[PDB]
Formats: structure tokens, C-alpha cells, sequence
């Protein structure tokens, strides 16, 4: 760490005029101020990216210390690689220590950010407001986006990672402002990164051109065009937005209500009782009930947010595909939403850890991992006065870091705040519908192509051997996407099974599914086991198998 | 003051230099090799004077200031716009406009190299400042299958060359890519601020950024959505997306046309006027007029229920403020190339048509230049800038006039109908809007561009209690021949109603304007005439 010892990780410091300070909604945040903490936040995140590259706590380093380049951090190597030879970061993924990982992952981030308003107070703030500034950055927690609320009839990315710019307060000249890039909106080096300083180069396990990149992007790479506008290929925060909205393809037809699968998918995650640590924590599989888990909602948030096709076969005038940063593992931690999502997933994780509260790693798969060194993050153990690495355990009450969530506050309440934010539109438009839930079950290998990502797309009825790739492709019913021993997702398919039964003279539809690459087109050997499920009953108020799935054929110019 | 526009000065190491096609100049400057001083010096330049302060009538805010919005002086002339739209001037006073930004930039770049370029490097860099012309921006050629805004223009940041420092190449922000101000354009200083669509909330320029149910601090900067420009540049009629069909973009028919049609007047050709024939309605400000909407958007906001997004406005829509996005210089560029082509090939057509005369001699405010003959300042007229060469600068495709034709046809050309449009610019008090025709039933929910069913085309009124000059209209042609074979062979031959929908900046149609459409087949014979489409109860102005 700084100074040549290690980087001792314990959350913002305690201090008693300042108990438990709470992460807040992004958006309800920014709204509160459109602010001193806006500023302070601002500042300090922006001294943090342009941080040198042998600077641990840069932006950069931090980042890296997810995936790509895959060098050291903190005196802990780098350059593992998986049995295959494919190079890997220090991310827990596909396993039952996700959540905990990512719990002191954050955390780190927020600690890294608050000792950096710190020092932008001792450097910039005048002594009438030094206390004041002060009293804003310890009672300031990372804000977290909530990618499953409806922004202020949709769901949305952040305001803020909207804004290519922000106005700050400037210490010192009361009421003046000045506008200055925006540190929430994209990450920048000042080249490329596959031409950094050794070792730092991000170069190829990924085929899009981020090496080519200078920014981090949001549906910007797309083949056929110019590699210099790979340097930076825009935040297509509209785009994106649609892809968080994902839903059936039928509701998009006159006289059907739609409702968001992100927000469908939440809620259920989060009321649906009796899972294990080892369900909930984990898109791992070593009962199809049970498969809808905090990972691969996370897995399909990355997609959406970034997009992850380049190409696209055929020729298309409006192009809705490409690709960037957040879907790709490697590289996935440079854009500044990715904290924000993983803060999310950390409320997420500590929402359902209120409401399944004797469920910790409490099944025999998961208890293997519950002792796992989370490498490289380091802590004081004061009962063997050692440096240690952090342990799940040790994370458990994410209190222990001196952070809370407004929704964990209360217990007794917690159940009506997980229905007012995300069930009542689900129940809304369920509510119209017969007693009775549908699911889909989706078992995958994530190296079914040799570590590279796919997204499963699957339809009820025939599938348009051309158009096989989102909602507004015939037939959709959802996507899992393999953000990369076997790997589940459940989907909800309550709703797209009415409109089809009410097509088809009620038949059950037979789930059909194409597995779709980076380029476009359907992958005809990645396995995948698709299955639909019904129980009587509404799932907020015994699931049987009721269809087998089907690959769909596509067209032949759309073929891997 | 007086800023005496003269082109940048001829120097015989320099004959002629041709104003180059954007992206064969960029990829000129970028692959051939990594001395790229020619880029350096117009990112360069062009930083500088967008930096430059509001008092400063050479900062890039008060040239675009010229052209429409805050409406001040320039030059000591005293401050609608100076521009010159829907008249037969159109195309020469923006000839003396984009020369005023080409010598400009050009001065910046001088400035640039006594700054910062070491003595024993002066000669190479001035030699390619001498050399340098400002690039047009070809909307109608295939870029290197499908129209596209210049690569240099869908770029964030620019990496340029530092004089003196070989090898460092460094990356700036791309002053091609937007226009940003420190604050928000309605909140500068008198008498400066541009203060619908909410521009006095933007703090630098966007394409398609601005739309309704969105916090206002978005709007401050709505971004570049290249990529939804693009979408509209390649406009075509709707069947073409089908399975089956082959595509052309209109945009590249139009002016294939345009260059390629013989027989018209100056008056015809120059402008979208029609001061009270549709074979000779395609005209060089009509299709100007529909790059201005593609590339910036005019629709704030849409009715009803929609997940995919397609509306989105920004500043090239919009006559009071499309001079302050980059692009719109390069645009203007191609307006004068499209200009100089069509005089090589109609060289008897200049202003002298009985409607076009009058117009000759108008001056050219606020633009200075000094008569030799009576050592006076005067403005500039017309018939100084005939021969654009005059003002020190030439096309590559008018150097050689005898393969004109063929290039013509290698760049945009690889019974007829067409439509006819005639239409008054105040018809919603000066306000913008669209005109879209339909062969077919209308969508009443989808009734805006080529994703509409029976979308066959689009007239864009590049406009904004008012009325219109007494007697004068507005006239523009669309192709029609593969819309109608489409059509016929749905309909069992009918020969269709052309169908409008008059469509304004919330989406909504406008059901008392009134447009005249009419289909013409060839000697082209009118043979259906236009009516307009009701749309659905919730999106009816
Ligand atoms: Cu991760
Ligand atoms: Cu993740
Ligand atoms: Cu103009
Ligand atoms: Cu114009």
C-alpha cells in the first residue's frame, strides 16, 4: 500500500457525533441538492482518477484490482490464471462468496473516496468552513443506484451518470459554482489503455476492442466504424435505459400492460422465502424454484448497462447493438456506475439478509467457502495482532463497516418497503391474471465458449430467424446473460404464458432459445437447459415442469 | 473593424488548395503517417477561438451569433438573423459565412504558430497552415454501405502533435465534436444570452439530447447521439426494411438529382422560395433544410406509451441556434461545393431568371470587403463571389470540369414519380415541423419516420401573430418511383393518395395546416393529389 505497508481496510472511521450513516439512492441524493457533499464527492473522485498508475489508490488500480490488467495490489501477486490458461483478477464470480467479495470491494471504494475529501478539505477549504466540510464528508456514504426502481413509469441509470458535466461549489467564494467534468459519467486515461505504461496495458480474455479504448462506454463499440471512435464511444445512456427496461415482446402490443423483468425479477429475489446462502448468493450449480439469485440479476444489470454486440449480421439502418465496458468482466470495473451497481447488490444482499436472517453460508456447498481469503483486501486482526485478509464473516453485519441502508433500519417495516419499491406494479398487472405463477429454469456452462460471454434469448412461439436478440424481436419472453461446475437464472413467465395460451388455444409453449454472440448470431453447441415451471397460485401470496426448451434455428447468415 | 473578409491569402507555394471531402482528410492525417499537423492546427485553432471572450466578435459564439440567436451586432452592423433562408441569396450569403470561419481559423492558426512552434519549425507548420482549407462534410456519399456524420465529428477527444516535442502526442477534447460554454447559454451576459425547445438550459450543443420527462440537468449537455443522426441521415420509405428490398437513402437520390438535372433556373435551384414546374422543385435549400433536422432533431417529445425512444432535439434543428454546433460549418461547406458543382454544369444560371434578378444585388450584411475601384469599404454582393476561387479556395471536383459527370454519378448515382411540396414556413407562426407523407394507412401512433408504416418521406421547415412575406411560399420534391412500385404491387396497382401528417416539436399532428402534395409521373402529368391523415385522439395537436 501507500508508504510501503499494506492498505488496512475498515470502512469510514466511527465517530460518535456521526452513528451509522446511511447509503443513499443515488438519485434521491442528487435531487436533495441540485451541497457540500455533491461537491465534496465530485472533487474527490476526480483527484482519484487522475491518480499515477503507481498510485494504489488511483482510480485506475482500484479498478484493476477487479479484472484486466491483472497486476499485484497491496504487496498481494497478480497474473493468476485459470486451469485453462485463460488470465483471471481477484473478483469472487460463480461462486458462494459474490456477495462478500463485492461487500468489501465497496467498501474499499467509499473508504479510498472519504479519506480523499478529507485531504480536499485540508487543501482547499477555508477555516470558517473547515468544520462544516468535515461534518458533511463523515456523515457522506457511497451512494447506490437502484437499478429496480422506477426512476422520477420506467426504470433508469443514475441522473448524475447522465450528466457529461456537474456544477460544484467552489470553498471559499460563496455562490460560485463551476461546471466541471463529471466523474460518474466516464472514466478516461490519457491514451489508450492497451498502449499504458508496462504493466498496466489492458490487452488480450476479451474479442472487443478494449484496447482501443481511451474511455469507458456504454453501447459505443460497434465494428465498422472508424477504431479512433473506440477511443471513446459515448455514453448511450438512452439505450441502455431500454435495455434495463427489457420486458416481453407482447407488451409492447395495444391493450397489454407492461411490467419491467429487472423489477419482476427483484422482487421476487428478495420475498421469495426458504432459499439457502447457496441459492441466493450464486449463479453457481454443482429445486428450479430456487434459482433466481442476486448473481444473475447482477449479470444481466452488466449487460444492460454496457451492451455486449459489436456486430450485427445482415444490413440494419437502426442499429441496436454495441457494446461496452460493464458487460465484460475484465474491464467492467472501470466505468464509475459499476460501484454504484455493486453498491445496489450489497443492499440487495443485506435486504434479504434481514428477512433470511439464519441463512449464512449455512448449506454444505456454500459452508466449503465460507473460510476463503478475500485476496487482496487486508485488515488489523486485533485478537492475533496480525495482518490479515478479510474473511465472509468478518462482513456479515456489514455494520461492522460503519455504513447502513435506510431499508435496514427496520426491521418490522422492511417487508412493506420491499413492496411499495418493487412489487406494485408486478402485483398490479399480475392481479389481472388467473391464480397461478410460471417460471423458466436456465442451466449453463459459463465456458461453453472458452470463457467467452453469451446471452440466452428465450421466445414463446415461432422465433424471426433475423431479428432473435431483445423486445423487439417476435416473441421474446427474456435474457440471462453469461457475464464470464455449472452456472443457474430463473426468469418470470407468468405474463408471456397468458398471452400465449390466449394465442394458441391454451397450449403450454414450449420454451425455444438461441444462444447469441458477440457478433450477432446464434451459437449452434452451447448447451443450455431451458424448462418451464407452474405452480397454483400467485408467487407474492410447488412448481412442476410443464414444457421442455428447444433450441431455435435461425437464419443461415445469422449462424456462428 | 471592419473585419475585411478576403478568403485566406493567396501565397504561390498554395494554388488553389481544394477544401478536402472530412474523412478522407482525416484519414489523410491519421494513417498516412503520425505527422498530423493539419489536424493539430485546425483542433488547435478552432479551441482557441471557442475560448475566446463574448467581446471578442471573432470568438467562435459571436461568429455562430451571425447566423440567428442572441441577434446582436457583428462588425458594427447592428443586430431574426443576418442569415438568408427561403431567398435566392441563400446560397451566396453562406458562401461569404463559411469563408469568414475558414480565414478566421486560419488566423487562429498563424497565432497558433508563433506561440508555440520552436523558429526552426515555423516554415513546416505555416507551410501546412498555408495549405490547409476548411473540409466539407459529404452528408450524400457512402462513408468508408449507409450515409454517416464525418468520423472527426463523432469524436470525444483528439490526439494532436505538440511543436518541438517529437513524438508526444497528447489528447484533447475534439472542439468538432460539440460547442461547450462554461455555463448555461441563457445565463450570459448581456447581451449575449440565448434567451420551445429549452436551449437556454444547454451549456453546450446536442444532437437529439433534449427530451421532456428527463431532469433539466441533463439537458445542459444532451450529448452526441451520432448514432440516432446517422439513423435519420439514411432516411428512406419504410417497405424498404422489409425482407427482400433493397435500400437507397433518399438523402443521396436527392441530390444525385439536384447535380444531375438539367433546366433550371438560379431561382429554382437556389432556394426553397416560391414567389407566386414541380419537375424543378428540387431545390438546394430543401435538402439542406432536411440535413439540419436529421443531424440535430427537432422533437422534444413524443404522446403515449413508447420504450424505444427515437425523438430527441438538438441545436441543428433550429435556425436560431444550429450555427453553434461544429458541424453545422461543415454542412454549409457542402452547401457551397453542392453550389459550386451545380454552376459548373449550368454556367449561363446565376440571378438572372425574372424572380431571381431582383435579388442580385442585395449586400451581403454583415459581411466586409474593400472595393478597389472606389477604395471604399462596402459589403459583400453576390456576383463577388460567382467564382468561389476568388476567395482562395477550390473543390477537388470542380478543378476538373470535363469529369464532372462521371464523378458525379460514380459518388451519388451508382416511368418516374416524384412528389411535390409547397408550403408556407409560417404556416404554425414560424414555429418548425414536418411534413410526412404516407402511400398507404397512416399509423396513428406512429406516424414520424422510417420505422412509420407506409412512410414514403419527409419535408422539414428549417424555420423559427407571424406571417410569411406577402406572396411567397416554399417548395421542396421528394423521389417517389420505388415508393410507388411498392405500393401498387400491395394494392393491386393503385396508384396511391399521397397521405400527410403535419408533425411539431411534441410529436403531435397538426390538423389545421394545410400543405400542398401532389404525385407527378412522367413531361411529368400530375396524376393523384395529396390529403392529409388523421392520426389518434391522443397525439393531435
Ligand atoms: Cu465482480
Ligand atoms: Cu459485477
Ligand atoms: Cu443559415
Ligand atoms: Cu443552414
Amino acid at each position: 500500500g501507500p508508504g510501503g505497508s499494506p492498505y488496512l481496510i475498515t470502512g469510514i472511521p466511527k465517530d460518535p457525533k456521526h452513528p451509522l450513516p446511511i447509503r443513499k439512492d443515488i438519485d434521491d441524493w442528487y435531487l436533495e441538492q441540485t451541497r457540500i457533499q455533491l461537491t465534496l464527492f465530485v472533487e474527490a473522485l476526480t483527484v482519484i482518477q487522475n491518480r499515477p498508475l503507481n498510485d494504489q489508490l488511483s482510480y485506475f488500480r482500484l479498478a484493476g484490482i477487479h479484472g484486466a490488467p491483472w497486476t499485484e495490489w497491496d504487496g498481494v501477486p497478480g497474473g493468476q490464471k485459470d486451469s485453462k490458461g485463460n488470465p483471471t483478477g481477484f473478483c469472487v464470480h460463480n461462486n458462494y462468496t459474490f456477495p462478500t467479495w463485492h461487500r468489501v470491494y465497496v467498501t474499499l471504494y467509499e473508504q479510498v473516496i472519504y479519506e480523499a475529501m478529507l485531504d480536499f478539505i485540508k487543501q482547499n477549504v477555508p477555516q470558517n468552513g473547515k468544520a462544516d466540510w468535515e461534518n458533511e464528508a463523515k456523515q457522506w456514504r457511497l451512494p447506490y443506484w437502484d437499478f429496480a426502481r422506477f426512476a422520477r413509469d420506467e426504470l433508469r441509470l443514475p441522473i448524475l451518470v447522465t450528466m457529461p458535466m456537474v456544477k460544484v461549489l467552489v470553498p471559499g467564494q460563496p455562490g460560485k459554482q463551476l461546471s466541471k467534468p463529471n466523474p460518474l459519467y466516464r472514466f478516461q486515461m490519457q491514451t489508450l489503455m492497451g498502449t499504458l505504461e508496462r504493466p498496466y496495458a489492458i490487452t488480450s480474455s476479451f474479442d472487443l476492442p478494449f484496447d482501443k479504448c481511451q474511455s469507458t462506454t456504454k453501447y459505443g463499440l460497434l465494428e465498422n466504424y472508424n477504431a479512433d471512435v473506440w477511443a471513446d464511444g459515448g455514453q448511450n445512456w438512452l439505450r441502455a435505459n431500454l435495455a434495463l427496461n427489457e420486458h416481453p415482446w407482447y407488451q409492447n402490443l395495444d391493450g397489454w400492460d407492461s411490467v419491467p423483468t429487472l423489477q419482476d425479477m427483484t422482487f421476487r429475489l428478495l420475498t421469495t422465502g426458504g432459499l439457502n446462502w447457496g441459492e441466493f448468493s450464486s449463479t453457481r450449480y454443482d429445486a428450479p424454484k430456487n434459482w433466481m439469485n442476486l448473481e444473475a440479476i447482477h449479470n444481466n444489470v452488466h449487460n444492460w448497462v454496457g451492451g455486449f454486440m459489436f456486430s450485427r449480421p445482415g444490413r440494419h439502418d437502426l442499429k441496436l447493438w454495441g457494446a461496452g465496458h460493464m458487460s465484460s468482466v475484465p474491464v467492467a470495473a472501470y466505468d464509475p456506475i459499476f460501484w454504484l451497481h455493486h453498491c445496489n447488490i450489497d443492499r440487495l444482499t443485506a435486504i434479504w439478509q434481514t428477512v433470511n436472517s439464519g441463512s449464512w453460508f449455512n448449506d454444505d456447498k456454500s459452508k466449503v467457502s465460507k473460510d476463503d481469503d478475500l485476496r487482496p483486501f487486508h485488515r488489523f486482526c486485533e485478537k492475533t495482532r496480525k495482518v490479515v485478509f478479510f474473511r465472509s464473516d468478518d462482513v456479515k453485519d456489514w455494520r461492522s463497516l460503519n455504513y447502513d441502508y435506510a431499508i435496514t433500519k427496520d426491521a418490522s417495516r422492511i417487508r412493506k418497503e420491499i413492496s411499495d419499491l418493487y412489487g406494485q406494479r408486478t402485483k398490479e398487472v399480475y392481479k389481472d391474471f388467473g391464480e397461478e405463477d410460471y417460471i423458466l429454469s436456465i442451466r449453463y456452462s459459463r465456458y461453453a465458449l472458452g470463457g467467452k460471454p453469451f446471452q440466452i434469448n428465450i421466445f414463446f412461439g415461432d422465433v424471426d430467424g433475423k431479428d432473435f436478440y431483445d423486445a423487439r424481436s417476435q416473441n421474446f419472453v427474456g435474457s440471462v446473460f453469461n457475464y464470464s461446475v455449472l452456472s443457474v437464472s430463473q426468469l418470470p413467465a407468468r405474463l408471456a404464458v397468458h398471452y400465449y395460451k390466449k394465442q394458441n388455444k391454451g397450449e403450454v409453449p414450449t420454451p425455444r432459445y438461441v444462444v447469441v454472440n458477440s457478433q450477432g448470431k446464434a451459437e449452434a453447441e452451447v448447451k443450455v437447459e431451458v424448462a418451464l415451471h407452474k405452480t397454483e397460485g400467485t408467487f407474492y401470496d410447488d412448481y412442476r415442469r410443464v414444457a421442455d426448451g428447444k433450441r431455435a434455428e435461425v437464419d443461415d447468415a445469422y449462424r456462428a
